[PDB]
């Protein structure tokens, strides 16, 4: 493994991270990318510490604070990037070069060297600095001496002697997993190019293989496409994207070389592009329900993370078979074209710009997001789509935490796992336009909530506690899904609620039952809490309009429906009062993240809710949401028994969709909902077509070995599709007995003939 091969690998990495070989002359998007590169470099140079015998490299960054030590090194690597990028203002500038070299030398002497013990966050010492210092060594290889390489390699190896492990010796070292394994292996691989160390490079490449093996618990990719990091938090949209980015860059770097990734099981990672990442991408944004504590970050948004996933997918597509390459390019062209709110080229790097330009040059057409249901039972998440909308549900259970907070981020997010209903629509900024700085964290859309105030960081950091609930889970057949959550409230209030969602191709029916608490406070259920930006969007009712005055809550008259201009319709399925509030809310990103700006953002909201009162005894609700419905269509929702409630109590919750001729149900106890029965916890959807009955079924606790259904629509004597055993009960009804051992909440599809 020789000098020529190492020089070629370093030159490829510099090509990848600068775009120096792919800048198109006179292209306006390249010029904008260089301007952004120039402005960041100039900002850093303006902050250089010029003092004799300096103790920092930048006047605004202390080397005694571990996060500011990381930013010292990322500024130095950005400066080296600019120095290596043709047409940048500092390209080849010897004075700027000397300042980068002196910054790397003094940061090494003063702080980050092979005699230093870690202080503070392990991630700073083992991932933040190594990736940036390794990039700077490679960018500056022709300029650093052999003695400088020896010093900086020794510092990296001191903190990361083995990238299969993490934490300083005093803590006890553990296996690194998922995004952390990828980031540690990346820093050692790039450091092995600077120091020409084939032994360390080979071991780091071999370390990538663990991250795409299927798991059934802990962190990683599950067979249903879920991705978990930190044991208990759904995490495809942030840690999953870190993993996707780092593998795309390392696979591209090493391809065709002596160090190429050759493990055939990497097919599992490729299958995750459509199995894991695509269903939670919504018009260019990663869904908030799968990005954990990053919702609290003003400048690490669902669109920032979706744009990074698009860049990685485009980079990986270059190596794939023709059909797969074109499918991934079509998905990306669609997420790019539909996103007029944060266009991907605004503030894009040179490499990102080149990949987006290459995609446009293929002429590959944009692929629409498919209607229908994508369920992720391993991480208590579901996605549902129809024309103009995508619903993301955020549940929690004895497997999945209420929320992750940590490092001063998302400390207020404790209700985000209480049955949230995110309706994404053509309002592309709904959840991005200062929503997380201004929203009422006690009235998030869809939740049931005990109004007892909870402290920041209630239930602990890092998802350490989970609700001891009965089950959360889901199933779907064709166009209809059934989703259930036994909500146990955070903060030991004793709040309990049975929340179910029955989701068709257009409307979502929301049923709640068995609601009580021990706290003595009122309990609410939030029909919506919806960002109006600076708008005065009209709320129309049967009688006229409601909540025309900001700050004055009103109760809906008798028609039972309300339409929100720019959104769609809501309607009540019982005779409970609906409270409607137009409100103006203010807050700063500093109020939800220690790193957030102090700038105050002010936003208008529409807030619709039911009040279960103090001391509810088996409190309940029933309502529906029709995203995109007109006033006329909203007025008609409650006519003709289109959405026919069957049962809504502590035993079962069920609705029939008249038009779709399909019935959906959740079961909490053994019992009957209309003419369907279950022997235990179940999600069921069924539809008869003439002499054939179709069923989807899940066993949502993930722990029962069997489940028996009492079948609707008459008697059934054979099985056409699927597995299960037919039987007959005491009352002459047909039964279906399923073996559910080890099914992990997955759906079984069955078809019976009369
Ligand atoms: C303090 C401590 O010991 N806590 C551990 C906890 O470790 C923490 O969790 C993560 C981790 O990597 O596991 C680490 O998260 C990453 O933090 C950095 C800054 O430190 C970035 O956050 S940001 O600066 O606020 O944006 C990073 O964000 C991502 O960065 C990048 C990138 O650099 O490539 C790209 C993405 O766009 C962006 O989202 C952030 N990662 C994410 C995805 O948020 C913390 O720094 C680290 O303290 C866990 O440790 S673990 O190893 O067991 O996982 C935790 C597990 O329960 O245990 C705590 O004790
Ligand atoms: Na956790």
């Amino acid at each position: 493994p020789g000098a020529a091969e190492f020089a070629a690998l370093r030159n490829r990495w510099v090509d990848q991270i600068t775009g120096r070989n792919v800048i198109q002359a006179g292209d306006p998007d390249f010029a904008k990318a260089i301007t952004a590169l120039n402005n960041k470099a100039a900002d850093s140079l303006a902050k250089l510490d010029a003092a004799a015998g300096r103790t920092s490299v930048f006047t605004d960054l202390s080397l005694a604070k571990d996060a500011e030590m990381v930013t010292t090194y990322t500024r130095l690597s950005q400066l080296a990037t600019a120095w290596a990028t043709p047409t940048a203002a500092v390209f080849g500038d010897a004075a700027v070069l000397a300042a980068i070299k002196a910054g790397l030398a003094d940061a090494n002497t003063l702080c980050y060297n092979d005699r230093k013990e870690e202080v503070g966050n392990w991630w700073s010492w083992e991932i933040g600095v190594p990736r940036a210092l390794a990039d700077a060594m490679v960018l500056l290889h022709a300029e650093l001496s052999a003695a400088e390489r020896t010093a900086y390699c020794a510092a990296i190896d001191h903190f990361v002697p083995d990238p299969w492990l993490q934490f300083p010796p005093k803590r006890g070292k553990i296996t690194s997993v998922g995004a952390n394994r990828v980031d540690l292996c990346q820093g050692i691989i790039i450091r092995s190019l600077a120091g020409e160390d084939p032994t360390k490079l080979n071991h780091a490449v071999a370390g990538l293989s663990q991250v795409w093996q299927y798991v059934t618990s802990g962190d990683g990719i599950f067979r249903d496409g879920s991705f978990i990091q930190h044991s208990t938090t759904p995490y495809t949209g942030s840690y999953g994207v870190v993993l996707l980015t780092g593998l795309s860059k390392l696979f591209s770097l090493l391809g065709g070389t002596a160090f190429e990734v050759s493990d055939p099981t990497r097919s599992i990672f490729f299958d995750a592009v459509e199995g894991s990442f695509a269903p939670v991408m919504i018009n260019g944004a990663m869904a908030d329900a799968v990005r954990g504590r990053s919702i609290s970050r003003e400048a690490n948004t669902g669109y920032d993370l979706g744009a990074s996933a698009i860049e990685a997918i485009l980079l990986l597509a270059r190596a794939m078979d023709p059909a797969t390459a074109a499918r991934w390019r079509g998905l990306c062209a669609g997420w790019i074209a539909r996103d007029t709110y944060r266009p991907i080229l605004n503030s894009a790097s040179v490499p990102r710009t080149a990949l987006v330009k290459q995609l446009e040059a293929t002429g590959v057409a944009p692929v629409a997001e498919a209607t229908g249901h994508k369920l992720f039972p391993a991480m208590d998440r579901t996605m549902h789509r129809g024309p103009g909308w995508a619903l993301s549900l955020a549940l929690s259970s004895n497997r999945i935490a209420w929320y992750e907070c940590g490092n001063g981020e998302n400390n207020r997010g404790y209700h985000t796992g209480s049955g949230m209903t995110y309706f994404y629509t053509s309002d592309l900024g709904q959840y991005d336009d200062a929503f997380w700085a201004t929203a009422n964290y006690n009235r998030l859309p869809g939740i049931t909530v005990d109004t007892t105030p909870l402290p920041d960081k209630v239930e602990g950091q890092w998802g350490a506690a989970v609700p001891a609930d009965e089950w959360s889970g889901a199933t779907a057949l064709g166009e209809v899904a059934a989703v259930g959550q036994h909500l146990v409230g955070p903060g030991r209030t004793g709040l309990t609620a049975r929340k179910s969602w029955f989701v068709s191709g257009d409307v979502t029916v929301c049923l709640g039952a068995d609601i009580s608490t021990a706290s003595g406070a009122k309990v609410e259920t939030i029909v919506d809490h919806r960002n109006l930006h600076q708008g005065s969007n009209t709320l129309t009712t049967a009688a006229g309009t409601i909540a025309g005055t900001a700050g004055t809550v009103e109760v809906l008259g008798d028609g039972r429906w309300v339409h929100l201009e720019g959104f769609g319709g809501y309607a009540m399925l019982d005779d409970s009062p609906l409270h409607v509030l137009r409100e103006t809310r203010s807050g700063s990103w500093s109020g939800v993240n220690i790193n957030g700006s102090a700038t105050v953002q002010q936003r208008n909201f529409a807030t619709l809710y039911v009040n279960h009162g103090v001391g509810p005894v088996a409190g309940s609700y029933a309502y529906m949401v029709a995203p995109g419905a007109s006033v006329d269509l909203t007025r008609k929702l409650l006519e003709g028994n289109k959405y026919s409630v069957i049962r809504n109590d502590a035993t079962a919750q069920s609705v029939e969709f008249k038009t779709a001729k399909t019935t959906a149900a959740t079961f909490w106890k053994p019992g009957m909902a209309g003419d369907l029965g279950a022997s235990g916890p179940a999600c069921v959807v069924f539809s008869r077509h003439g002499n054939e009955l179709s069923l989807a079924v899940s066993e949502p606790t993930q722990k029962a070995a069997g489940l028996t259904l009492t079948l609707p629509e008459g008697t059934w004597s054979s099985v056409l599709e699927g597995a299960g055993t037919l039987g007959t009960d005491a009352d002459g009804r047909s039964t279906l007995t399923l073996d559910t051992t080890g099914l992990s909440g997955k759906t079984k599809l069955i078809k019976l003939k009369r």
